[PDB]
């Protein structure tokens, strides 16, 4: 387990301890996204940019679906998924899982593909077929809602040449808006890494309406939302009607066993008439009593969990764990130059502050605390006096529960270092000579 | 202090000065943020869109007021802001200022929440209210102006039905981009280092119109508010009415005195029958005759100074002190092998090249600048010739004001390194072995 | 050169194979983008909002005008272009280069120029001009559409107060997207390394139309938008009419002779009954038998061949060399920790297989494949069964082309690493305190 009483002489203060969750069992769902608005009511005068347009369009579609029809080739049944690695040549492990998925929902790709007029003739931003007897499909319409709302209103007040240029110019900024990820940069559409975010750009971004459209399922949506967690798979582009079958993935949030997050809060503390501050990251990660570190920059962070698309956990380094276990020699150090570095913090009512450096006295005392030059930090609580008054905050404090005499025992402080990315380079160099 | 002479023997050819700028005594203002729109000349059939999205907005807006209501709950002037520790657990410094800052707003907040039928009543993106007989205070709605230029005026020239599926489009529109800032990303909404741009992606994004409204108090507005300076913190939210109230924060920009900060330009320079590129960081900050380092990637860098909204100044390691102070062999390089690197720069009117990797010759005598095989760079000025060409540049040039005999004498160039992500690692494990 | 049959025994197995290509030899076109609409048919209640959004511009755009006359003013014919140094003061390669490219394309600005009215008077959002009598030269609007599609037809529906109001809140809106680029973030705007797609917030981000009307003829164009091949350079800028000069630049791609980029497929492995991954970069590339990293982040990857506009080779670590190139033991490696690390892969048709950590059955067999432990991956081809299967994946698998004895050969292992940046910290400052 973390030794918070020893932590907190260096620095740091034990923070908000979270739950730790990741997505499982995902369910499924498919939508239809036609990438070409339907013109039907302003064909009179749409000009020549539609089909520029679809040539533009198609330049685009065509690498997704030569990079789709590898899988779709070699995809078949033989006397489950049975696949044919000879012609597949280069993949992964996360795209044969893919493919397998594509070749499942092709089972359900072929009777939304007998839909394709109804599809195509779809003119709303969102619009249900009724794919079976007891099932239903919905197609979104990248840019349906701006030809609804301006363009055909506006189509005889103005001289229609400029509603051309109006279109194409709509066109256009929804094709660079879609560069971004139906561009060059989706190499692998064989894959269930892209968020639904990335997928509702070819729907202007708008993926609230995807979601709300196809159900909040469960309570923690949000959380699966913003984490990444909600994802879709592109398992068929046609490239007569502009249109694409993106199969949607709704996971659940599964609790994992044992396993929680704890954030340690850094304070600059005073050691050899000077200011420092710990380096050791601001969340672990421990999980059936084993301690490791974890990402955090992809994960979400909340008043109550830690939810992430995928395990971010990363190895941590034994002097590391010997630093968050009590030994506070291998915790290492940095020097503070900046005057905005945090200077004291409060945890379960007690707040410990770097009492030198900041003014620092009590409220019913009415006198000042005293720091010496040998402790790291003031530990207050109404032991001592039982409200405090740092800067312009007057606080009340309740009591602590770790050791009665914290604030008379001293500890063995870490090495220093520097954490810049030059820095390192120096560092290494430098020492490689002192190694010779 | 730096010594540019040796510097630029290195490769580092001097560059612009600038001053540090941090900012300080921020003045405050109030404004009202109402985050859903005034549908009432619309309400004929907007449909049953307007309760789901205020169940949504709900539910996006109750972890921020349960979060403020952990400190409103605990600070009450007592027997100065008051608060109590024991009922708020865990904070840090900053959320505890944060918090008193809250504190201090609620008091004019009382009043500005005294007006809550004129908010209410608000149809306008802009709208000024008296908050006192002399005060007054501006309302910002998110999407009245869509709504008054667009949907108001095409309410039937369309079928209805569309006109609500356009707004609730607009509504899940707004939402996506809500949830980037206000969605569950907002742990700590307390804590007033949220920008006044982020801020207003409540108002789509549009923070010009803020701060246009509010008022232009100083010539430094730009640097201000590109640095991320101008900063809010909300400080009440209300669920039956769904708007909330920000401070936005207006500070000063108040150079720092005796401190500045010196660019350094790198110039590949030849050695050992070979190109090298030193490794050192672009941007040093001197204060008080004080060398540290800065991480530049947060702050504005413009032609006359740099402006932070927060010091960022960082520790640099005393073997790079040493190298910026004469020591050249202190200084790591880097083997170049893109042809796409700088070979020559101009500082003061004088021309440092690298002539091994360039061609140069001389116009006003018509030959070539030879640079032989033992010296890092060539030192071009009127003093060797008025005018030196570099391909297709004909440049001419000043005095130098350093040494006379610059180009005869030589230095001792430091130890080469590599600076890939992957190449920290295999140095590590290299130079571990090599101790064992 | 590189030995795929040793990497695949770590975990690296051999990817795709792709060409390396960079910009070169680059065509220029010349295009005029005035940043203020021209609202002369909305006039009748245009308010006093132009007179203010001149007045941000103005205060916008006098530092680029500012920033040009340097070179401006110190540039001129000599008895090619000759430019004086003694009043630039501060410059590097590049940016001289630029002011070189700016003088050069000065001789066109005069014609443009002479065309100022003309300029002045586009009321479209793309307008053609004819600079000469031969050359023609096109004009972009930044919120000519906009207007011209909603404010014109609802100059009367609504007061023209609202549609003050809302002319107002456009340009915010648009000064809001400009300041991002054409802020004071745009120190040097003399230099040409700004893509297009930076310059087109000055026309609403809408490049596709730039690049559109240009007139494109290549078919490598995707490939060269997407890696910010396409840039632009200020030229000139007019503080009484808000317009500037843009040179578009087309370049073509050029493939690299005798280079190419290879992909490594990490995989993890069985070692002393746990699982690790190795730390190799996942892309590598290879010029005239010299191998070479690349921050290939910046780069586009498509599916045969790697795109960048700048040559961004960097050196690798000799003993990194060596890993490459057979010496297995100075490969590092890394604990896998998390339960999301791929664990086979496909290779010319043979599956590399952990059939430790995942049960591997083949079907053909009927009967388990056992992994002994000693082993750090099972090679499977069609020689020891056809078909295998791999939880819910059957596969069929080619013929190996490397050593038929692949599966009975072991080899050396290396060292363990972790690349956590406070694990690089932990590690550097330890073993320097053993080192003593
Ligand atoms: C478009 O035309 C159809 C007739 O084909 C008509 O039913 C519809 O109302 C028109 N408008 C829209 C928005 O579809
Ligand atoms: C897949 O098969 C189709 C015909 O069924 C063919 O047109 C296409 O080129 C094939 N794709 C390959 C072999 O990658
Ligand atoms: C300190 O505060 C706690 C509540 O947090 C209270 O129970 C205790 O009596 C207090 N001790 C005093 C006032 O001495
Ligand atoms: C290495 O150890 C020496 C011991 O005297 C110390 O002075 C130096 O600062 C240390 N440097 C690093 C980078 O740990
Ligand atoms: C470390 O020093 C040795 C001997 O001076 C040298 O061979 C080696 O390249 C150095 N390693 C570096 C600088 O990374
Ligand atoms: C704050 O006080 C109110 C009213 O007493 C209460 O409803 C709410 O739950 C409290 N919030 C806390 C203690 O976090
Ligand atoms: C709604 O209509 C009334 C009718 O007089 C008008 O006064 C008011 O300004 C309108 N509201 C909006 C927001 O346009
Ligand atoms: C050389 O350049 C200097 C500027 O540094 C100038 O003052 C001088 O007149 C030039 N010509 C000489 C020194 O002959
Ligand atoms: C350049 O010259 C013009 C007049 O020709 C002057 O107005 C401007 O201030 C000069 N700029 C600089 C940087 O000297
Ligand atoms: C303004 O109105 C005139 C009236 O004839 C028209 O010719 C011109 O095109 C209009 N300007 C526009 C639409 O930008
Ligand atoms: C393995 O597959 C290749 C074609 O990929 C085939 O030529 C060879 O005969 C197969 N070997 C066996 C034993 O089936
Ligand atoms: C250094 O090598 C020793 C060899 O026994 C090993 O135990 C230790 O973990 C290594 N530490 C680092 C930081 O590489």
């Amino acid at each position: 387990i973390l030794h918070y009483e020893k932590l907190s002489k260096i620095g740091l203060v034990k923070g908000v301890t979270r739950k730790y969750k990741i997505k499982s069992n995902p369910l499924t769902k498919d939508i239809v996204i036609k990438m070409i608005p339907n013109v039907s009511n302003m064909s009179q005068c749409t000009g020549s940019v539609m089909e520029n347009y679809k040539t533009r369009l198609n330049g685009i579609l065509t690498p997704i679906k030569g990079a789709l029809e590898i899988y779709k080739n070699n995809t078949h049944d033989c006397v489950g998924v049975c696949m044919a690695g000879v012609a597949i040549g280069i993949a992964t492990a996360a795209q044969i899982t893919a493919g397998v998925a594509l070749y499942e929902a092709m089972k359900n790709a072929d009777n939304i593909n007998k839909l394709k007029s109804s599809i195509e003739s779809t003119n709303e931003a969102v619009v249900k077929l009724q794919e079976t007897a007891e099932k239903t499909v919905y197609v979104f319409t990248a840019l349906q809602d701006y030809i609804n709302t301006n363009l055909v209103p506006t189509i005889d007040k103005i001289p229609c040449k400029q509603t051309e240029l109006s279109l194409d110019l709509a066109l256009s900024k929804y094709l660079s808006d879609l560069l971004f990820v139906f561009g060059p940069n989706l190499q692998d559409p064989v894959s269930n890494s892209m968020t639904i975010q990335a997928i509702s750009q070819a729907f202007g971004g708008n993926y609230e309406t995807l979601l709300r459209t196809l159900g909040y399922a469960t309570e923690d949506f949000d959380d699966l939302l913003e984490s990444d967690s909600i994802t879709g798979q592109i398992i068929y582009v046609d490239l007569s009607s502009y249109y694409i079958i993106v199969r949607v993935y709704f996971p659940i949030l599964t609790e994992i066993q044992q396993a929680y997050i704890q954030e340690l809060l850094p304070v600059s503390f005073n050691n050899d008439n000077s200011e420092w501050i710990s380096i050791v990251p601001n969340f672990i990660l421990v999980r059936n009593t084993l301690i490791s570190n974890i990402e955090i920059g992809f994960c979400l962070i909340t008043k109550r969990s830690v939810i992430c698309n995928q395990d971010y956990a990363t190895p941590m380094t034994n002097n590391m764990r010997e630093c968050l276990t009590g030994s506070t020699e291998k915790c290492p150090r940095e020097l503070v130059v900046s005057s905005h570095v945090p200077r004291f913090a409060l945890s379960n009512g007690v707040l410990f502050a770097n009492c030198i450096s900041v003014t620092c006295q009590c409220q019913t005392t009415g006198r000042a605390i005293s720091q010496s030059g040998e402790q790291t930090l003031l530990m207050i609580d109404n032991t001592t006096c039982p409200t405090a008054v740092l800067g312009n905050v007057i606080i009340s404090l309740g009591k602590y529960l770790g050791s009665v005499n914290y604030n008379s025992e001293g500890i063995a402080i870490g090495p220093p270092v520097f954490t810049d990315k030059v820095d390192i380079s120096s560092q290494i160099s430098s020492m490689n000579q002192s190694l010779q």
